[PDB]
């Protein structure tokens, strides 16, 4: 397998086997037939980017139906308006800037911008989430950014200050291409801004239901500095945040043109010394999956063993990867409720668990939730207190198996 960053070998750490599309959610009645790939992850030899070994072709996953809304949770509207006042505040105050976001979605980012009557344009080629973006008077073009599109914006548009994707570049295989795309259309002075879950955060916490088709670089404060560098860019500040398990918003600007914050390099320094991007630590956290997977179903069996009734919260992207990896069903976890209306009635990939609206999540309750959006425990358990009082329990898998 070759880097999709510099070419050099990948060697493998972790095999997740066969997975299907982790946001394909099919109808009851449709036929049990969908899409199968090998999920495993490694990690390059020369410039240390830990990527997965199959990519899935990008129409297969982000067109017409993909169904993530963004703007589901308050945390992520929140965190996301803040972000887009502090590019306001910041590199947005020329005299007509211009922002560009790659993965805009619904618009959870760009309405703040638009709402400043800040000029910008949002690339989405999943039509659906687009159509939701432009309903708030978003401009947006359905396509993906690439090379190509990035120049043909820059012919009409001119060059933005910002460009900014938030977990959109990570799931991206054709980076270089991106990294194209951004040399052509970011201003001589503007800032490429990105922010993704974050390899050192995975490795703590044992997360690998990060680790699925959309999600093809797991990327480090190393791996991202490298991979600048190559491109002409260079890492000029990183930001830790609590969102989506833990992620690290990344700054790259023209090589030299900006002077690196001293979070780059101490950030840096702890991954070195932390030694986590050595193989062997790879393998360790490989090895902790396998252990988390096996405690979670000796759970889940005593839970059925012991009458008591299990659902799952949170119909995730990241739940494919436990569900499939682990063998855990219907018969295990009964249903799974979710907010988003074109994932309820529906069943969940490879494992086909129902899908069932959140509000039918409710007394009487279940003895057990298996919390699969567990990124978003606290806004989540906030608003199912009655659940909890009730005498209903979470079972967590992150950073262990546990019930609270
Ligand atoms: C907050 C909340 C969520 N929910 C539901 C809504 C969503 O279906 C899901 C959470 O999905 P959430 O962890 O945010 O992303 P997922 O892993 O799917 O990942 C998806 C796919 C993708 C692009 N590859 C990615 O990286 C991220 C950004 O999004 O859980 C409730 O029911 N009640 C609630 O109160
Ligand atoms: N090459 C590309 N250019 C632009 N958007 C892309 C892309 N490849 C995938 N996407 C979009 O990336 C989005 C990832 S979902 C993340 C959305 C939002 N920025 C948030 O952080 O919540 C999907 O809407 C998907 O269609
Ligand atoms: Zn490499």
């Amino acid at each position: 397998t070759a880097c999709r960053v510099c070419g050099g070998g990948v060697q493998e750490f972790l095999d997740l086997g066969r997975q299907p599309l982790s946001d394909r959610f099919r109808k009851p009645d449709e036929l049990d037939d969908e899409f199968t790939y090998r999920l495993a992850v490694g990690r390059c030899d020369s410039c240390e980017m830990v990527q997965l070994t199959e990519e899935v072709p990008r129409d297969l996953m982000f067109h017409e139906v993909f169904p993530y809304h963004s703007s589901g949770s308050s945390v992520m509207r929140e965190h996301f308006a803040m972000l887009a006042r502090d590019f306001l505040a910041t590199e947005l105050t020329g005299p007509d800037p211009f922002i560009v976001e790659i993965g805009c979605n619904d618009g959870i980012m760009l309405r703040t911008i638009q709402e400043a009557g800040v000029r910008h344009l949002g690339f989405e080629p999943s039509s659906g989430v687009a159509a939701k973006a432009r309903e708030k008077g978003i401009r947006v073009r359905t396509d993906f950014f690439e090379k190509a599109t990035a120049d043909d914006v820059r012919r009409t548009e001119g060059p933005a200050n910002v460009i900014y994707a938030a977990n959109t570049l990570c799931h991206i295989p054709y980076v270089q291409s991106v990294l194209e795309g951004v040399d052509a259309l970011l201003a001589p002075d503007g800032v490429f801004v990105f922010e993704d879950p974050y390899l050192g955060d995975i490795v703590a916490k044992t997360s690998f239901d990060q680790i699925y088709d959309e999600h093809f670089f797991l990327f480090s404060a190393t791996s991202v500095q490298g991979m600048a560098q190559r491109c002409g860019f260079e890492l000029v500040d990183v930001q830790r945040l609590p969102v989506h398990g833990g992620e690290v918003r990344y700054t790259l600007a023209r090589q030299g043109s900006r002077t690196p914050s001293a979070a780059v390099a101490q950030l840096l320094a702890a991954e070195r010394e932390q030694e986590l991007s050595d193989m062997a630590t790879l393998r360790a956290f490989a090895g902790n999956v396998v252990k988390i997977r096996d405690e979670l179903t000796a759970l889940l069996h005593r839970l059925r063993a012991e009458g008591r009734s299990v659902v799952g919260y949170g119909a995730t992207a990241k739940s494919a990867t436990v569900t499939n990896f682990c063998g855990i069903g219907p018969d295990l976890v009964h249903s799974v409720y979710d907010t988003t209306p074109d994932k309820q009635n529906r069943l969940t990939p490879g494992a086909h668990i129902p899908v069932r609206p959140a509000s039918a999540f409710s007394d009487p309750y279940p003895d057990y939730a298996l919390l699969f959006a567990w990124n978003h425990a606290e806004e989540i358990m906030a608003k199912e207190q009655e659940f909890h009082q009730a005498g209903g329990r979470w079972i967590l898998y992150v950073p262990e198996v546990h019930i609270r």
